[PDB]
């Protein structure tokens, strides 16, 4: 019996790690299970293009082509279907024309100035596939869905002759009061951090830098004496998004004193050191840090294989 608890701020990747355990250890999502995520995929897609369209109003960005204004009108006329798990060719055409517009793209590339699902581009770039008749979400489509977690999710799987119970909680501010309900009998905490959060602000609070929020939570959890004997695993997640972002968005937005280059290795290491330095007991408390892409099954499989070996050695 091994109890794993996933913790971290909102949208850090916790529930995506959960989905990966099903894919890796329990043979993935069945066809009926994938069909259940169809409405979620469509809902995320519609919400993402709408979120960009909303931002254009706030940021005063015009459509590149004036013909798009009528498409934008038709979007809201037809959007109701997607929410119910249906995607007509007509709605798909509207979204596709909107997504390709240079004004919409300009707004998309300023997404740090508002709140946009990380999977927006993933779904929007794949419209021809997901709009097809009898579309059934792939494992990756399922991995890419976003639903804010409320309450506590408990999942089971077997791995290396061990029976794992994995607990997942919401990370947004409204849900943090529920974390304590999960504090008993924890073998290991997997604390997830979105590396790409460094230039974002909280959905709950536009004045709070997302990564500063994550640091405060990690500081709180890592140094809590209740967890002295609980293995602390740190997943620096969304490394794929971070790799792309670091090229174009200065890390100094988050850490004014960062003097390294705009490249993956130096910046990733610097963030790791920022979190690890929050550990007030470096000689007596180890943090097991891994860089992850939670949507990437192979990456998660090898990482969690390494993590599991640590957990076995240190708690068994
Ligand atoms: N590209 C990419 N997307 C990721 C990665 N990790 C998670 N995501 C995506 O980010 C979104 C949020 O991840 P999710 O697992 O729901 O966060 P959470 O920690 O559970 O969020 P919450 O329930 O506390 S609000 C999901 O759409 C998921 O597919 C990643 O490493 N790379
Ligand atoms: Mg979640």
């Amino acid at each position: 019996e091994v109890k794993l608890l996933l913790l971290g701020a909102g949208e850090s990747g916790k529930s995506t790690i959960v989905k990966q355990m099903k894919i890796i250890h329990e043979a993935g999502y069945s066809e009926e299970e994938c069909k259940q995520y169809k409405a979620v995929v469509y809902s995320n897609t519609i919400q993402s293009i709408i979120a960009i369209i909303r931002a254009m109003g706030r940021l005063k960005i015009d459509f590149g082509d004036a013909a798009r204004a009528d498409d934008a009108r038709q979007l809201f006329v037809l959007a109701g279907a997607a929410e119910e798990g249906f995607m007509t060719a007509e709605l798909a055409g509207v979204i596709k024309r909107l997504w390709k517009d240079s004004g919409v793209q300009a707004c998309f590339n300023r997404s740090r100035e508002y709140q946009l699902n990380d999977s927006a581009a993933y779904y929007l770039n794949d419209l021809d596939r997901i709009a097809q008749p009898n579309y059934i979400p792939t494992q990756q489509d399922v991995l890419r869905t976003r639903v804010k977690t409320t309450g506590i999710v408990e999942t089971h799987f077997t791995f290396k002759d061990l029976h794992f119970k994995m607990f997942d909680v919401g990370g947004q501010r409204s849900e943090r009061k529920k974390w304590i309900h999960c504090f008993e009998g924890v073998t290991a905490i997997i604390f997830c951090v979105a590396l790409s959060d460094y230039d974002l602000v909280l959905a709950e609070d536009e004045e709070m830098n997302r990564m500063h929020e994550s640091m405060k939570l990690f500081d709180s959890i890592c140094n809590n004496k209740w967890f002295t004997d609980t293995s602390i695993i740190l997943f620096l997640n969304k490394k794929d998004l971070f790799e792309e972002k670091i090229k174009k968005s200065p890390l100094t937005i988050c850490y004014p004193e960062y003097a390294g280059s705009n490249t993956y290795e130096e910046a990733a290491a610097y963030i790791q050191c920022q979190f690890e330095d929050l550990n007030k007991r470096k000689d007596t408390k180890e943090i097991y840090t891994h860089f992850t892409c939670a949507t990437d099954t192979k990456n998660v499989q090898f990482v969690c294989d390494a993590v599991t070996d640590v957990i076995i050695k240190n708690n068994l």
